[PDB]
């Protein structure tokens, strides 16, 4: 194998969960071998590192792999003292992980909708799409209310929360050109504005 | 006091229940039923998913991973999540793997609940495969161990239990206590726990 191997982060160009991981990596200022991957492919078999078959996976120099994104992001925030993506104080930290679950949950709902539309032409269910896009709208409204008088999601400091909300919104933009959220959720668009101003964030926009 | 929204069969919620019991925490239990409308769930979790913990703040916490962490810091004297970073990460990662197998298993059930006319063959194969791979890995990781991490009972063990519990409910056909001996042992040891058997699905 190889000496002086860096941590490797398996990822795809569209995965918002991968993006959350990449963004945290940059914020922590951690050097990481970022490996663009194709899930189907034989040459890099994800299943050998993540049995679930899901990206992102962080493969450490031991050859031991961490997934899912929620685990990986706790691991990395502890690597360097650059910033506390996850607050040390328990109140703030549960607050941070709650935001993140809301954001990931909305993303799960969008992925659900999106994939639902990709089913074979016969076996596709408009109700499923409706329900999921329902979770999205409700989640967005809630986040938007929570950012009325706030610079950032928690305690007024950039955290995993903000990152998660960014990756989420960016996912919406990627998958739903016609969603005009910015206008409907002014606090969120403002937040997204701040986020778009970070290389970490902007440097990782989905593509392809 | 606090309110837990759960259902009879949710393994995600059974995980919090088991934690609460393990931790000796007295949560007001709020039954949700599958035919139920969006609220009261959606009122407290915008994603309208169970489980969700409500605090005397009215504040609501979700999902199960967030709740268990909040629950575990409630009673200091005994942690189901290691305070030490390395053991914490390894536990969270067992949980992630177990939740993920539950995910795939629930999805396949859901794909089997579709109009026979709108079932995707590829999806069920695809999810099951995930299941066995999750189980194969998990049954080797336990090859010479009693508990998942540092040979001491943790959230990881609870997660593994609920997961298999869920397969106990929805996948009779699988003979996994047969291919995954270590999982079998883990389950029986889990079974023997009050916290675990009081939270099994009523049928
Ligand atoms: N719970 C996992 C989910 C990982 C996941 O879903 N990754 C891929 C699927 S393998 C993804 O983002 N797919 C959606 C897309 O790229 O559009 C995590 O949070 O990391
Ligand atoms: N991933 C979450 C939620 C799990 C979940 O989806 N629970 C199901 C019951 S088994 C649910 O409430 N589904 C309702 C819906 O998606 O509308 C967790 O670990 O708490």
């Amino acid at each position: 194998n190889l000496y002086f191997q860096s941590m490797k982060l398996l990822y795809s160009n569209t995965s918002p969960y991968a993006r959350k991981v990449r963004v945290v990596a940059a914020e922590k200022r951690i050097d990481v071998d970022m490996v663009l991957v194709v899930l189907a492919d034989p040459e890099c078999p994800v299943a050998d590192h993540n049995p679930l078959g899901k990206i992102p996976v962080l493969i450490l120099p031991d050859g031991e792999s961490l997934y899912d994104s929620r685990v990986i992001v706790e691991y990395l925030d502890h690597r360097t003292p650059v910033a506390h993506l996850i607050p040390q104080d328990h109140t703030a930290k549960i607050a941070v992980r709650r935001w993140e679950a809301l954001a990931d949950g909305v993303t799960d709902a969008a992925v659900a909708a999106v994939m639902e539309g990709r089913r074979p032409e016969g076996m596709q269910d408009s109700a499923v799409i409706e329900k999921q896009l329902n979770k999205v709208e409700r989640g967005l409204r809630r986040m938007d209310q929570d950012l009325e008088k706030r610079k950032w999601c928690v305690n007024e400091s950039f955290s995993l929360a903000d990152i998660a909300v960014g990756c989420m919104l960016g996912y919406l933009e990627l998958r739903y050109q016609h969603l005009d959220w910015k206008q409907q959720y002014p606090n969120l668009a403002r937040h997204y504005a701040a986020m778009m101003k970070r290389a970490s964030f902007k440097d990782t926009a989905p593509v392809i």
